[PDB]
């Protein structure tokens, strides 16, 4: 990479008024004991007993590329369905001028993986400079919280190695 | 229906999903319209919705 800038992309404070930003945290990510999440993503849980349809846009004026993530919940049971969204049948859609997918949880019990019987796809895409990028969803959506704007090199590699630098 | 690899080594498992071609073929091996199949383990999980058509 030539030029690598993170960005507030949606900041927290301001971004989701009707929806909760602090209750997103899990066991599987702990950090100083206490439960986190990740950095750059933020999962959007239910506020109060109401998620309302969530709807969220970002116009790249960075001058380059934009790299987004994102996430897809997908819960265990019905129950933990409906506590964290309260709505049953839920959909995600994400979509820009060269991206487009709607996406359908899959409610069930998974093996435990880190104490999880849900799941969680994680997905990216780039935005050329000037296009829009659309988040739209009743639920499960784990929205970006920072993002990356970047200019990317040609060649390289990933080095596995303990060797060190 | 659940197992565990108890074997000490890697276990291939096959399985199928029916596609039937109209609702009564459906009806007449499941008897239940909307139906779903789930598989699941610790890398794969899948969800599989059948499409009812006639080829």
């Amino acid at each position: 990479v030539s030029s690598f800038e993170r960005f507030e992309i949606f900041p927290k404070t301001s971004s989701w008024p009707n929806h909760d930003s602090n209750k997103g945290v899990t066991a599987a990510c702990p950090h100083a004991g206490a439960k986190s999440f990740y950095k750059n993503l933020i999962w959007l849980v239910k506020k109060g007993n109401s998620y309302p349809k969530l709807s969220k846009s970002y116009i790249n004026d960075k001058g380059k590329e934009v790299l987004v993530l994102w996430g897809i919940h997908h819960p265990s049971t019905s129950a933990d369905q409906q506590s964290l969204y309260q709505n049953a049948d839920t959909y995600v859609f994400v979509g820009s001028s060269r991206y487009s997918k709607k996406f359908k949880p899959e409610i069930a019990i998974r093996p435990k993986v880190r104490d999880q019987e849900g799941r969680m796809n994680y997905y990216w895409t780039l935005v050329e400079p000037g296009d829009k990028i659309t988040f739209e969803a009743t639920g499960n959506l784990v929205v970006p919280r920072y993002a990356f704007a970047m200019e990317r090199n040609a060649g390289s590699g990933i080095i596995i190695s303990d060797t060190p630098v």
